[PDB]
């Protein structure tokens, strides 16, 4: 099951929390004004952990590492050379990160370093507008608590719109509708963007709120409670935005809960924009509109890749031992080649990485060869590397 012990009791590490963020000075993290929470790690380690010993940190009832972009990632940590010290892998389920050891405690005594995380509420626990949070988490079996505010700037207005969240294939975008609860008539919402795109009405979902309890300020409301329209008229246009024609609302509230889709090679920035055209309970003519924007950081969307090969005598070559490294040497993982020579690592953040083939005595590689190693180097990116063996 573990490749070592929990070493949470061995591992000595203090943890503080920065705001990040256009709420930093108002002491808030705001969460539509690049608003993050960074926690930060400074930790030694007992001489006494060796490779595949583990520590852990427990994010808690409230955050998760990662901001916007799923899936949620954390990453290895390194020293001040960028030797990696252990391998970070997050755990969605119980909301916990693993921190594996590598051979770098086998290697060097007083083993200390620092890393950080930058880190989101959970919506649907941090709901409300200036709602302070104990944030408690816990690093190596230690408690941490601070409290800490959110606001997502929800405003009782015409329109407002925020992203829910970001994966590499859509995003989910959440627009309010008449939350001052004016008579409106002739009521249409455009929903835009740059670096996404509709392709179909099945992309997007109405919802008529009872009252205002239901638009909740972090926008991601609990649409299991919400009344869903079955006949919305809704209209992909050509150039890629939808437009949603609500009708003769009169005083009533609306959700809607789109899905827009990401472009294939877009980057930099994406916006989301909700446009709402009406007429006021005044009978004249009145557009308003809000906009968010996103950036497609390509690390935090990729997927985890991995590789493989076959070790042959130049016959397959079985149980050969082969190490994945990263570039300085550090042993990250090792397996050996199975009965027809087949060897893989995978769930790799994308990088690079050295493959190790260990010769057995007297055999030499059909890249470069070193005291019975024959060294690759691998560069993993969301292929196949193999070894032929030669006698001396």
């Amino acid at each position: 099951a573990q490749s070592g012990r929990n070493v949470n009791h061995l591992v000595f590490a203090n943890t503080s929390y920065e705001i990040l963020g256009g709420g930093k000075k108002y002491n808030q993290v705001f969460m539509t004004m690049d608003g993050k929470l960074k926690i930060k790690i400074d930790y030694t380690v007992d001489d006494s952990v060796v490779e595949g010993d583990y520590f852990t940190v427990d994010f808690g009832k409230y955050i998760h590492p990662g901001t916007s972009r799923k899936p949620y990632r954390v990453n290895n940590i390194h020293d001040a050379n960028g030797r990696t010290i252990a391998i970070g892998s997050y755990d969605s389920a119980t909301n916990t990160a693993k921190y594996t050891f590598t051979n770098y405690v086998d290697i060097y005594n007083n083993v200390r370093g620092s890393f950080s995380l930058l880190s989101w509420p959970f919506k649907e626990l941090v709901t409300t507008d200036k709602q302070s949070v104990p944030v408690g988490i816990t690093v190596a079996g230690e408690d941490y608590t601070q409290n800490v505010i959110f606001n997502y700037g929800n405003r009782t207005v015409p329109v407002i719109s925020d992203i829910n969240y970001l994966t590499k294939d859509f995003a989910e975008f959440t627009t309010y509708i008449n939350q001052n609860r004016a008579f409106n008539t002739g009521s249409k919402v455009r929903l835009s963007g740059q670096g996404f795109k509709f392709t179909s009405p099945d992309e997007i979902e109405v919802y008529k709120v009872l009252n205002n309890s239901q638009f909740r300020d972090s926008f991601s409301p609990d649409y299991a409670n919400l009344t869903q329209v079955r006949n919305p008229k809704i209209i992909i246009n050509s150039d890629g935005s939808a437009t949603v024609d609500l009708g003769d609302i009169g005083t009533l509230g609306y959700i809607i809960r789109s899905k827009p889709n990401t472009l294939p090679d877009f980057s930099g920035i994406g916006v989301l924009k909700s446009e709402y055209t009406f007429t006021n309970n005044k009978n004249q003519r009145d557009t308003r509109a809000h906009a968010s924007s996103i950036q497609f950081v390509r690390a935090e969307l990729a997927g985890f890749g991995g590789f493989g090969g076959y070790v042959w005598f130049d016959a397959a070559a079985a149980g050969i031992t082969v190490n994945l490294l990263d570039p300085t040497g550090i042993r990250l993982a090792t397996t050996t080649t199975d009965i027809t020579g087949h060897y893989n690592f995978d769930n790799l953040t994308n990088g690079n990485y050295l493959v190790e083939f260990v010769m057995p005595e007297g055999y030499i590689p059909t890249v470069v060869f070193e005291n019975g190693r024959y060294i690759a180097h691998v560069t993993i990116k969301d292929m196949t590397i193999d070894a032929g063996l030669v006698s001396d």
